[PDB]
């Protein structure tokens, strides 16, 4: 398996299933061009691995990667040119000891039991169906709810459109799917819609603020996209970190496998998610508020579920 033939193969991968191309500042062909000159049969290992991983940062995505089995390529600027916006020593002023615990939930009452307080940290923590219902039973009485997926790098859509079915008045159009038709960078299928209908379980109509921060990102990126588009949502924070849950990879002639997003995920306006979803309010944790050991991100959602309007039961 010789350096030139692992170049050559990388090159195709990319040029015939990489899906966002029309977004990047670069050229795929002056790419061939110019590691086509640096590539040499008689470099190690390393040396191919670290070329090639420079090659895969062209497109400068944090959802691409180069494996071996002594090292993963990175593009992690994508990530880390946003602030963290969630501490978990923070977090734990909040949640304190006493916190309940329901499948991947860990959950709390805030401000004199006004507002319900939910934080899940991954979608491969499974939730069940009861799980959501005591959640939901123990918030009975709240005003609102901050469902904080900051940090939350995903895992399954099972339990991505079990919880987002819960905020559902009826049946929607969640948003489009595309896959790669052929060979050209913009060869796709077209959209297809993806629809969600609502639980026959405890549903949560009223307030929720949803939080988010660069590390939320797949499988939560379409979460995250589902829940805005419900009028008692508010999403806020950061921007997510895109992606969407549907991984495409590949194996190199010399065992080495590249990945990437499959498939690109359109909102109901079909605009592209995978370069992260903005929130509703942008909120940063300060750097005084981390000195009072507060979470200005939590703060504001509080502040905001809180914000008293008209004395009415209406619709
Ligand atoms: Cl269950």
């Amino acid at each position: 398996s010789s350096p030139r033939d692992n170049f050559e193969a990388l090159w195709r991968i990319m040029d015939e299933n990489y899906c966002f191309f029309a977004f990047k500042d670069v050229d795929w062909d002056d790419v061939y061009d110019r590691y086509n000159l640096l590539v040499k049969d008689t470099m190690n290992q390393y040396e191919l691995f670290d070329i090639l991983g420079k090659m895969l940062a062209e497109v400068k995505d944090g959802h691409t990667n180069l494996i071996s089995s002594f090292d993963m390529s990175r593009y992690w600027a994508w990530y880390e040119d946003y602030p963290a916006n969630f501490y978990k020593e923070i977090q734990d002023n909040y949640l304190g000891t006493d916190y309940k615990i329901a499948g991947g939930m860990k959950y709390k009452r805030l401000a004199d039991d006004q507002i319900g307080y939910v934080y899940y940290g991954s979608f491969s923590s499974g939730v069940g169906e009861n799980n959501l219902d005591y959640m939901f039973a123990h918030f009975k009485e709240c005003k609102g709810l901050i469902f904080d997926v900051r940090d939350n790098g995903g895992g399954s859509m099972l339990y991505s459109d079990r919880i987002a079915s819960r905020f559902l008045e009826e049946r929607i159009l969640t948003g489009y799917t595309q896959y790669k038709k052929g060979n050209g960078h913009n060869d796709f299928t077209q959209p297809n819609p993806v629809y969600l209908s609502p639980s026959d379980r405890t549903r949560w109509l009223r307030p929720v603020i949803v939080l988010t921060n660069r590390h939320s990102y797949s499988a939560t990126n379409d979460f995250v996209n589902v829940m805005r588009l419900l009028p008692q949502v508010t999403v806020m924070g950061d921007r997510t970190g895109g992606g969407s849950g549907l991984p495409f990879s590949s194996e190199l002639p010399n065992g080495w496998s590249v990945r990437f997003s499959a498939c690109p995920v359109l909102d109901v306006n079909k605009q592209h998610t995978e370069f992260g979803i903005d929130p509703d309010t942008a909120v940063a944790i300060t750097g005084e508020d981390i000195m009072k050991g507060r979470d200005t991100i939590i703060e504001a959602a509080i502040g905001l579920l809180l914000a008293k309007g008209d004395s009415a039961i209406s619709y």
